[PDB]
């Protein structure tokens, strides 16, 4: 509808796949080469389905901060025959608050879904499903089951992936440039 949705659409059309684990179907953001991200609660194993194709997980990693606190981001390297467009230059370098964000989802259940969630707070600490979690972004939209892994963007920035909600608010794990240095 506007330049927010334009940038979100550009990310969804080239940098997302549908990831299936034993814990369900997730939006999965591809970042560069064969490297993607997913919520740690997806419980990635040795094998994952990518757009309904059986794919070996060459490597995977559940990120924690230097206080050894959950970040709820898993970085996955896929045994896939094709690279993602490199979008690392759209990742923020520091923790921040944002205005006018869009949460975008693409699954079997929720194809081509875009939600204007408005103002994003650097919330910090959240007890997420009973797990102490750091670097949480908060937005005042009543998000629901099926949106986890959803991509949170502003015009020109990919800032996080959706990892939970409480019925009134939605929560995203930050994406930082420093997670994907090579
Ligand atoms: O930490 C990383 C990573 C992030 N950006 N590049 C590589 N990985 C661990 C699982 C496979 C990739």
């Amino acid at each position: 509808m506007g330049p927010g949705f334009d940038f979100a659409q550009a990310i969804m059309k080239k940098n997302t796949v549908i990831a299936r684990t034993e814990k369900g179907e997730f939006t999965m953001l591809g970042v560069y080469d064969r490297v993607a991200v997913i919520p740690t609660h997806a419980s990635v194993g040795e094998i994952i389905y990518i757009n309904d194709v059986e794919t070996r997980v060459l490597d995977a990693c559940a990120l924690r901060d230097l206080t050894d606190t959950n970040l709820e981001i898993t970085i996955v390297k896929l045994d896939r025959n094709q690279k993602f467009r490199d979008i690392r230059h759209f990742l923020p370098r520091c923790e921040d608050d944002y205005n006018d964000a869009v949460l975008s989802v693409h699954t079997s259940k929720f194809p081509n879904m875009y939600i204007p969630v408005g103002q994003v707070t650097n919330y910090g600490f959240l007890n997420l499903g009973g797990t102490p979690t750091h670097r949480i972004l908060m937005y005042n939209f009543p998000t629901r089951a099926g949106q986890c892994g959803g991509v949170v963007t502003t015009t020109g920035k990919v800032i996080g992936i959706h990892v939970g909600g409480n019925g009134a608010q939605g929560f995203a794990a930050m994406l930082l440039h420093s997670y994907f240095t090579d």
